[PDB]
Formats: structure tokens, sequence, C-alpha cells
């Protein structure tokens, strides 16, 4: 605030630990903090580098630290900008093992400073990444990766500071790709070999054997968002063939057509259910990275990947049992995933609908499939949005049962998170509103006495998801849905009761003109 007009030249006090001088305005302070920028210590590090880009544009020179930093190397030497970074460590069998010596932790640390001083100045267009490598930090980070994958009671704490460092190696090879075009050829290949094309490979699928564990509770979070980010930084870099050489092999469609378990659900807990966990977890982020199809073009070309197919049948068949496959609160959650990465290679919406409709029955101790999952399943339906209803509606008179419930159980959905989306209701209300023609047979005389009640009903709903505010003036069939609301009040309809529901709607009506006003 004050100093930064008042940086005059008096005889201030000196600090601990610095040579004296005799003014001390904002340049001393900051030559400090870059000299010592390199403190190892993790929790400093985000505060000084912090303090550096708020404390630089306040000399009074009023520059950028793109161009003031160069300003200073030029005559600073390019030793000045690279001792920073190289700490006394630049260079053990003993250390195969996992051990928790007061070396090996302080050496992690020295490797975790020495790799993110660079990340914020790589991010940073500070000083451009050909004038910082043009070293022992590509050569330990090599012989780490070589080290990695290999006290049992507190060489664990070595283990989670093991852990640490493999993500923000990650996302400074992120920082390094996706901010400059010469990185694609600046990293020499003693890196980018299949040491990174291993680790990430295990960071994905599989990775509690490498020392991370579920019962982290933060880097189990902030991992698999980080290495999509770099997943998909990998296709400005023509190492693109690496990672497909590099993965086909593994959790190919070779993989999951073999880990496809014939006893599925039963009492088998870890090599199927975590391993089938793991690489739907690893599709899915794959999907998010937008690259699956260049992993799985499958087998034909009916827009339908087989494998996806075969994960609905196996979905559907497996239910299908001796008694009643019993469920669980995982049993269940693997089917769960594995719905929602078989709906995610192409449209996959007509095989859905028209599998819920199925006259077939089940005799146990057939439209049971709905009621199971019901969530993602009416979800997915409000994404494939102004089609979906229509091909619901084309059959409506068979089935209508079927047609009324799966109405009903998006409509729901669709009305219990009102308050974040707002627009796949009214769309939905509207996609609605314009297709009475495919349900006439429903609001006339001659009907058994529950579709009746049943269509009221769907009047309410489709009337309550949104307000009087597109109703009027001709909407949709808005004469029409008028005339099935006033032929609603049939004489031999109702005692009274069913009326009530009836006349509760009548302030969305209220606003019209004269004519049916005196109907």
């Amino acid at each position: 605030k004050k100093h930064v007009s008042l940086n005059k030249a008096k005889k201030r006090r000196l600090p601990r630990g610095f040579p004296p001088s005799a003014s001390l305005c904002l340049l001393d302070l900051v030559k400090w903090l870059l000299a010592h920028c390199g403190r190892p210590q993790t929790e400093c590090r985000h505060k000084s580098i912090e303090l550096f880009y708020k404390f630089v544009p306040l000399l009074p020179g009023n520059r950028s630290p793109n161009l003031w930093l160069k300003d200073v190397l030029k005559e600073e030497g390019v030793s000045f900008l690279i001792n920073t970074f190289e700490g006394g460590g630049c260079g053990l069998l003993y250390l195969r093992g996992p051990f928790s010596l007061q070396a090996t932790l302080c050496w992690l640390d020295l490797l975790l400073a020495a790799l993110e001083c660079y990340n914020t100045f790589i991010g940073e267009r500070t000083v451009g990444a050909l004038q910082v490598l043009g070293s022992s930090l590509l050569k330990a980070v090599a012989f780490f990766l070589e080290s990695i994958a290999m006290s049992p009671q507190e060489g664990e704490r070595y283990n989670y500071s093991k852990c640490t460092v493999v993500v923000r190696i990650m996302e400074f090879t992120t920082t390094l790709l996706n901010t400059s075009p010469e990185g694609w050829k600046l990293l020499k290949k003693d890196l980018c070999n299949t040491h990174l094309m291993r680790v990430l490979v295990q960071t994905l699928c599989e990775p509690a054997s490498i020392g991370f564990n579920i019962g982290d509770v933060q880097v189990m979070a902030h991992l698999p968002d980080v290495c999509v980010n770099l997943m998909k930084a990998l296709k400005m870099s023509p190492y693109k063939d690496i990672l497909e050489t590099h993965l086909r092999e593994k959790i190919t469609a070779q993989s999951i057509e073999e880990l496809c378990a014939v006893n599925l659900y039963g009492p088998d807990a870890q090599v199927d259910r975590s391993r089938l966990a793991a690489v739907v977890s690893a599709c899915k982020q794959l999907h998010r990275a937008g690259l699956l199809h260049n992993i799985l073009p499958s087998q034909s070309t009916d827009l339908h990947h087989s494998v996806g197919t075969e994960l609905l049948s196996l979905v559907y068949k497996g239910i299908a049992p001796q008694c009643l496959p019993s469920l669980d609160l995982s049993c269940k959650q693997l089917a769960s995933g594995l719905l929602e990465l078989a709906f995610a290679f192409g449209g996959l919406c007509e095989r859905l609908v028209s599998l819920l409709l199925n006259p077939a029955v089940l005799s146990t101790a057939g439209e049971y499939f709905y009621s199971l999952f019901s969530e993602t399943i009416n979800t997915e339906l409000l994404k494939n949005l102004d089609l979906a209803v229509l091909e619901l509606m084309q059959s409506s008179v068979d089935n209508t049962k079927m047609v009324s419930a799966v109405l009903n159980g998006m409509l729901d959905q669709s009305f219990r998170e009102r308050a974040n989306q707002k627009h796949q209701g009214l769309k939905l209300a509207t996609t609605i509103l314009q297709h009475w023609k495919k349900c006439d047979s429903w609001w006339a005389k001659d009907s058994p006495l529950e579709t009746k009640m049943a269509v009221l009903a769907l009047l309410a709903k489709i009337l309550q998801i949104d307000s009087s505010v597109s109703f009027n003036t001709s909407h949709g069939s808005f004469p029409e849905v008028f005339t099935t609301y006033i032929s609603l009040l049939a004489d031999t309809k109702l005692d009274l009761h069913l009326k009530g529901q009836a006349v509760t709607l009548l302030p969305f009506f209220t606003s019209l003109t004269g004519g049916s006003l005196e109907e």
C-alpha cells in the first residue's frame, strides 16, 4: 500500500540474514526472494513464488516478469538463473526397498523443489524453455523413473512422500508440452520412452500397486483429472503413436472380452471387481480425454460398438436368473459404472428404448430392468432430447403402462434438479406439448377408468414442471390440450374426489379471453 510511493533513499534498518547495505526499498527484498526461491520446504515455495510475482512490478520500472527477468539474465549470467534450480544434491541399491532414512526424505524434498521451481516459470513466459535446458534434472528424474515401483510401519511416510512427486512430474510435462511448440522437439528421447508411457498406464489402470492407496482422500481425488489433462495435452506432440502402442495390448478389447466374468454376481471380491472398476474408470477418463474410438473402433459399421452392445446384453442377462441375483451396495455399483461406460461409445438410444418395451414375462419364486437403475437411464434420456419422446410416443396404445411409467420417471428426475439446469425441463415440456396426437386414445370416452386419472396426473406434471409463460396464444396443441382438459369433465367420470386435482390447475388457465371463458 504505502511504500511503493515512498521508496526514498534513507537510513533504514538491516534485517537478519544479509550483508549490510544503505537503503532496501524493494530491490534487496526481491533479490532475497529470487535467490532464496529454492527453499526446499514445500510450505514455503508457494508463498515465495507468489510473493515474487506480486512483488516484481512495484519497483519504479513498472515492468513485467517476462521481460525484466531476461533484462537481468543478460548481465547476471546464466548461472544466476540455474543455481537456484540446482541444489546441493545433483547426484544406492539400499534404497531399492522403501527406506525412511533422514537423507532419503530430504532428497525427495530436493527433487520436489527442483521439479516445481520451473513449473510456474514455464507456464508463465518469464523465461522461454530454450534458455533453461539448452541436465541433472532430467538425469535424476530418469533414474527415479527406473527406480519407482521397487520399517514397514514408518516407510509408508516415505511412500507418501514418493506418491506426492509423480503427479507434479506429470503436470510439469503438461506445462512444458502445451506452452511452446519447440518442446515437442526439445524434450529428448531419454525421458519420453517407456518410463512415462508406463507410469501413466500404471497411474490409470491398477494404481494400488505402486504405492497409491484407496484411503488417501485428497491425492486420489486430484489424480484422475490432471492425468486426463496430460492425456489431452499429448495430442499437440507426435507421441500419440507411442501412447497407442503403449496402451493397445493391456486395456484393449481382448482384456474386456476376457474379463467379463462368467460368474460375476457372486462372492468374488478383488481380482474381478476391483479390476473391472479400474478399467471402466480408465475408459471413462479416456472418454473424458476424447481418446476411446482412437483405441476401440471395435467391429462393424452399424454405429454400434459391439463390445458396448455386449455390455448391455450382459447387464440384462446377468439379472436374468436360479432364483434371483441378489444385490448389494457394490454389486449394483459395478452395474452402474458398467452402464455409464457402455452408454458412451456412440448414440445407443433406440436400442435402449426398444429394449424397454418388451412383452417377455419373468417367473420368479418383464419390465423390471427399468425399476432398478432408474437414474442414469433417465439422465441420459434427458440428454437425448427432442427425439426420444417422439420415438417413445410412436408406440402408445399396446403398452401404455410402460410409456406412462417412463414419462413419469424422466419427468420427476428432470423436476428434482430444477435449480441447476433449468433448460432441459422447459425444453422437455415444449417437446412433449406439441406431441398430443400420439396419445389421442386417452382423453376421450370409452376408456378403462385407470387411464383417466393417469392422464390428469400427466397434465398436472407437465404443467407444474414449468410456469404459465408459454402456454396460451396457441403454443402447441393449445386448443387440443384445452379440449382434452375440458372433456375430462364428463358425467360418469368421478364421484367427486378426482375432480379436485383438476380444479387445482385453474390458475394456469384463467388468463384467456372471451369465448371459452363463458364455456
